[PDB]
């Protein structure tokens, strides 16, 4: 229940490649952000949860 602040902007379109993925355009809002050190993380956005992108795809909002 405490809720983490952890977001990230799109720097470029992404189309999701596999049913877990994230889609999103650049500049995107990506929240509720895991961060993992294998490329990919998982996050929200356009109404799919915690589905998962590539770490390259996005800047930090920190």
């Amino acid at each position: 229940s405490p809720t983490f602040k952890s977001a990230v902007k799109a720097l470029f379109d992404y189309k999701a490649q596999r049913e877990d993925e994230l889609t999103f355009t650049k500049s995107a809002i990506i929240q509720n952000v895991e961060k993992q050190d294998g490329g990919w993380w998982r996050g929200d956005y356009g109404g799919k949860k915690q589905l998962w992108f590539p770490s390259n795809y996005v800047e930090e909002m920190i």
